[PDB]
């Protein structure tokens, strides 16, 4: 009934001492102080855990291992060429010609033409649409068939000793045209595996990136470049390619070492940080990721502007006119890719895996070797210096990296600072404060 | 009064059977062992965390996303040439001739030239001193003057679709001579951003490093090197180039891809880690930083021991003479950056910047596009090879990466883990202990 | 004696208001739900934190600093040829010469011969085995003999201003044959260290090729390859190189700035991770790692096989004939490395060192100093293109960095969490369930 009763029996450790059955003295002074001392930290430290849980924090676990069965990721490759100058024909001359940079605006050759006494007479009796009239043209077909062709490029390819073919290159169109994957991991081919680091463990391709094929460059468009090579990419299999965009060179005359390791990230969901579904919903692919984002940003921008897409833009939407490449279908990708700043937001995944990569290159051919690959491959030795490219793709000893984010406060270790705190200071529990609750219930009620 | 009637009304939980009202027994020998086993597990785990508290550690947290609306930095590029053969006049040779390799000590050209039957002949006849008054002269006079002119070097230049000018490039001046920085963030221009990676979202450069314009090299100093290209270092905003110790290397010929990724470091104070103030007080810079800390290291010292500082380093010290570079200032800063161990110590400031990058290159021009090069620059199919150079500075997806140092053991959670302890073994508080100490101060005074 | 006296003196917060000296109302169900609530829940909360440390998390620690007194590694360089064109003599063309390719299987030049009209005639004199007896002949002889020299190919070497000597390089064998270390460590030889980051505190060679004694390339063996250049592994002091598997590659005419960062792993013993001994007990060499692991495979099971090691390989074990490297050695040892799943598991050690670099080339000679260096080693301009290699090995600014394992839940923290869940809920200490015990035997006795 009474407070001297009721602090008796109550379990704070301090207010017994308080209301005693004695006078007052300088010990109720300094009992009552040491419980309001204790009592006021305590809410000082329990803050300090409760407004450190709801900012949901998180640390990291990066663990860099050697693995085994480590899954041989995908390389896309594209010649930095888009049409081979043998197979343009007169017909492609025509609709295609002032895309290529090739015709003016009244289907004739420029007048400030750069091509050589051979290539320039190829070019002119090609040209003459005297009695010329036209056929039907399409130009997925025509990256197709007048793009560069595995079977002449490919030299030999090997992969862990074995021997590739040109069948184990998966076709794929980019913005650079007809371009290549190997290990795709598509029509029901198994996934190859790579065990432990060293080239000896990885892909060698000798290529031939055939400079007489390149047709001549007479200005500055979309699809006619300065230079001489391959670009690569090295990305997952569940993953498109973006090779215009995020993929590495390759110079010819060069044998290019490329040491990778991979890199898998694993993030937290809401509110800890940002998740959506990695196999959520891309309207054109069935694993979300950051480029499959990106493309179908490209393909639903140039439906809604001008009515087609690109040849490497899902969909069913109509392919574009060779006049809606130069009018429509290239600035407005240029303007995607380079000064947009509000069309594309994408929320991030979380399962990113990246290819962290180092490159390195030795000179190909040595003057003892050069005679004997002219021989081989029956050509000359200034064909071989120029033309031909090794490329070594493998993975490092420390081949395998996980970065994921981890929970650093959760509700059970919350609890139990929030328990030992209450412990320290009064000793009290959440049984303490309903007996609390009782004796004040008891005063009211009389 | 008495231990029996203070330990029943007590709040140690294992106390009240030691001294209870009974006779003794097997009870009071098994109560008394379990309470002291329980006070001293108590104090092994308490001194656990009590002596891992005071070690003060801390984890770490790496995040590393695709952040959007990131600053692109300062990229500053030297040509690896410090001086134009046809700006080197009569009294620029006769002051700076023997810095230069150019002449013997007694004002004539070495018997041990290399040089062919033209640029030979140009160097006679200025270096003919029959009739010469030598005129004053100055070496920040003639880096600004006789270095390479960026109005010439400059073939073209694009920053996410937008074509640059000779006058978005700021000069500053290194060791190499006049060197040039786009994106300096200086003279109230704003900073440039990039939203998503890719080369579309970055810088694109064609320049001309003019071998035709090289002196010759007559002999090994440290303004004359075997080399051709140019060296770039990609930089802070607020953090001034070290390019001559701290440069990547850009080769003529072929079309660089430098692929980056932008690397925030954090740092804890003492007694966590190590922190000077970021903007603290560097004698000539606003931002402290390791290259501030180095640049006034150097400027210090030469001016303490030859009187003069170099045209690339601030204060108010006089210039040095030709003779005092040869004499003083080549080896005096030859001596810091090589064989130097006790002079410079500086204290790791607690915000740094690292871009981590991939470099990568294809071959220029191709055999198609080197009639066109040759015509609209007005050059020869042998000058396009050997001279012209593309460099490519962009952003990867995962542009964006955190490594933020972070308390693991504050001293909230020491309390909570030290107030369960204390709860679990024996069941006391702080107000336990005070409880003891008034039955120890009531058995003294009677 | 009675549940109702008993309950009134324990430490259990709850029960003394379940059983009290009143008669059953609406506290008596409202205090025991309360307690059997709160008991209930302890159970869930402690199992979340028992459960959570039989799984013995770990966090990491990335540290990234700019470290003084950093001890230098060692750097391993072999050329791509494996033996000089002028020191392969008569008795070694007959002993080891189907082994290069250069004879059929009957002791003759090959009729499909890519030679020129002077290295034909140098092999045909040297081929002619009509009077010859032979002489015994051992392959590590061979590979000292007649590999490259390094006081022809060093023509400079700086280390930190001071100058390098050809005595510097200690010869190791491994599969490329003669190979060189800088900084080898071993020979009571001290340790060179680097203070500071930049091209100046660190290594600068400059190398010759030599591909005019490249011995002519007439097929495809594991000798002979198509390449020009050297191959470098930058490795620690205590670990063997693996340069065939693990090395990047340098081209001649260029200078390679070569920018590493030291980063060091320690990982966790189990049951928190994964760790053998680094100073454990590998067969033939002191400290263990993942390559000494891989030595002893590939040598205890070419010794397995075909009873023989080769001149890479420690042990007593005899050298393998020229004719056993062809039939049993070469695809012994590439089935190893490329398509062997099975033979070798290696067991993780916790100290690695792990070097991330940065490769970069500029050109070399440029226009100006192309005619100094063909009379400063006596040689021709065309010479200096194809064959002068400058390498630049140095540390960058953020030189060292620390990726360290370290435990996330200890066992001073498990009693901590789950002594404040006790005491947050029912304010019990394990000398509450004794005193609960204590009941529970008086109840039976009587
Ligand atoms: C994400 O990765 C984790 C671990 O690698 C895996 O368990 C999970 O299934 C993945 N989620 C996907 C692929 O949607
Ligand atoms: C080899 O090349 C020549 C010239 O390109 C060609 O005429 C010939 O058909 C090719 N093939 C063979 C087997 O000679
Ligand atoms: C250091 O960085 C943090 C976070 O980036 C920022 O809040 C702080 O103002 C910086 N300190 C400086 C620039 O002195
Ligand atoms: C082009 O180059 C030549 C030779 O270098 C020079 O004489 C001429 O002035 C240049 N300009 C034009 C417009 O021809
Ligand atoms: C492993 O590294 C740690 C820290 O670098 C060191 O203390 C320990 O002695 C090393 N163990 C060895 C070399 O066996
Ligand atoms: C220089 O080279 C030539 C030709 O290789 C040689 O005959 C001569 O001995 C070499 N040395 C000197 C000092 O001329």
């Amino acid at each position: 009934v009474s407070i001297q009763a009721f602090a008796s029996s109550s379990t704070l450790h301090g207010i017994s001492h308080i209301f005693s059955y004695e006078r007052l003295s300088l010990k109720r002074v300094v009992w009552a102080l040491c419980f309001m001392g204790s009592l006021a930290l305590l809410a000082l430290v329990c803050t300090n855990r409760i407004q450190y849980y709801f900012l949901y924090p998180h640390v990291t676990k990066l663990d860099e291992v050697a693995a085994t069965r480590l899954t041989f990721p995908a390389v896309t490759f594209c010649n930095l060429n888009e049409f081979r100058f043998s197979r343009v024909t007169k017909n492609d001359l025509y609709h295609a010609g002032e895309l290529l940079a090739l015709l003016n605006n009244r289907y004739e050759i420029p007048d400030t033409q750069t091509a050589d006494e051979k290539q320039l007479e190829i070019l002119q009796d090609k040209a003459n649409f005297r009695n010329f009239k036209p056929k039907p043209f399409n130009m997925l077909e025509f990256y197709d068939r007048a793009g560069h062709d595995i079977r002449e490029m490919l030299l030999s390819c090997f992969f862990r000793g074995e021997q590739c073919s040109p069948e184990d290159f998966k076709v794929v169109f980019t913005r650079y045209g007809k371009c290549y994957t190997f290990n795709a991991g598509q029509d029901g081919k198994p996934r190859l595996i790579t065990m432990k680091g060293g080239t000896g463990n990885g892909l060698e391709i000798m290529l031939d990136i055939q400079q007489d094929e390149y047709l001549p460059v007479w200005g500055e468009t979309d699809e006619t470049s300065f230079e001489a090579g391959i670009k690569v990419q090295i990305h997952s299999q569940d993953e498109p390619p973006l090779i215009d965009q995020l993929g590495f060179g390759v110079a010819p005359g060069f044998q290019t070492f490329v040491s990778c390791q991979e890199q898998r990230l694993i993030y937290l969901p809401p509110p800890w940080g940002d998740c959506k579904a990695t196999t959520g919903d891309s309207e054109f692919y069935d694993t979300y990721s950051i480029t499959a984002c990106r493309i179908d940003c490209e393909t639903r921008y140039l439906v809604e502007n001008c009515n087609c897409r690109m040849v490497h833009m899902p969909g069913d939407a109509p392919y574009c006119t060779p006049e809606q490449y130069k009018e429509c279908a290239d600035p407005a990708l240029d303007f995607l890719v380079e000064k947009d700043n509000e069309y594309c937001v994408c929320e991030m995944p979380c399962n990113v895996t990246r290819y962290g990569k180092e490159l390195s290159m030795v000179k190909i051919p040595s003057k003892a070797s050069a005679k004997y690959l002219a021989k081989k491959y029956n050509k000359s030795e200034q064909y071989i210096g120029e033309n031909i490219l090794v490329l070594d793709i493998f993975f490092e000893a420390l081949n395998y990296e996980t970065i994921e984010q981890k929970k650093a406060y959760e509700v059970a270790g919350l609890l139990g600072d929030i328990g030992g705190q209450m412990g320290l200071f009064i000793g009290a529990s959440i049984l303490t404060v309903l007996e609390l609750f009782d004796y004040a219930y008891e005063v009211i009620k009389h």
